[PDB]
């Protein structure tokens, strides 16, 4: 097994943090950001705590959404000391904590959110943490561990929905331009919440909202990617 590590392209004016999906890893963004430097974007990905090992307790135990708060906060500021310019996107959890940063943090041009609609709702990320666990269990030839999971999975499932209500509730404070790209069949998240997270940035400067028909949840990756891709790199170079 390959843990997937955080990593950097180098640019020279306008800087990129990409940040990664629940149960997810910097491998989320792979495809965006060789399309991003592709375009002469410098990237970040950084891993949040918990994530990219072969142990799916690592991420019930070992991170929780104030400690990758920190860290996307960390990596906005990594990248606002380097460019003129920073963009903040982020693929669901990894959206939360980039609308947040939009909200409060100094120094960003843009950004905004793939899959990610802030508000919370209705979602079926408890059978896919189970299904994610069963095939990390499965290659790593580990005996099941759901019941374990259970007694975390659930609180932890909380705790995002608590950090991302108060991120909610401060969208009025977005003053950016924001992107919001949304999987038009997407069977983790409730893609109706986009069009409250939409309306609800009152006072952002833009709000650039695409809909992806026919794809899954992980639009960076699936069969939406390349057009995400073109459509945030239009959304940046406006
Ligand atoms: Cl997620």
């Amino acid at each position: 097994f390959r843990k997937p590590q955080p990593f950097e392209y180098e640019g020279t004016d306008t800087g990129v943090v990409l940040l990664h999906a629940y149960t997810g890893s910097p491998n989320d963004m792979n495809f965006m950001a060789r399309a991003l430097q592709r375009s002469g974007y410098g990237v970040y990905v950084p891993l949040f705590s918990g994530h990219g090992t072969v142990e799916p307790l690592d991420i019930l135990t070992k991170g929780n959404p104030d400690i990758w708060w920190a860290e996307s906060s960390a990596a906005v500021a990594h990248m606002t000391a380097k460019y003129a310019k920073v963009f903040v996107f982020g693929l669901s959890l990894g959206g939360i904590f980039a609308m947040k940063a939009l909200e409060t943090l100094p120094g960003i041009t843009a950004g905004g959110v793939f899959s990610s609609p802030i508000l919370p709702g209705k979602h079926h990320l408890v059978p896919g943490f189970l299904k994610y666990a069963e095939y990390m269990n499965r290659l790593a030839g580990k005996s099941d561990e759901s019941t374990q999971i259970l007694a975390y999975l659930p609180g932890q499932l909380a705790a995002i929905d608590q950090f991302a209500t108060t991120v909610a509730a401060d969208l009025n404070l977005v003053k950016q331009p924001t992107f919001i790209g949304q999987a038009g069949q997407d069977e983790l998240v409730d893609g109706r919440l986009a069009y409250q997270l939409r309306d609800a940035l009152i006072n952002a400067a833009r709000v650039d909202f695409h809909w992806y028909d026919d794809a899954k949840h992980v639009i960076t990756v699936n069969s939406a990617h390349h057009a995400l891709e073109e459509d945030v790199i239009a959304f940046m170079q406006q």
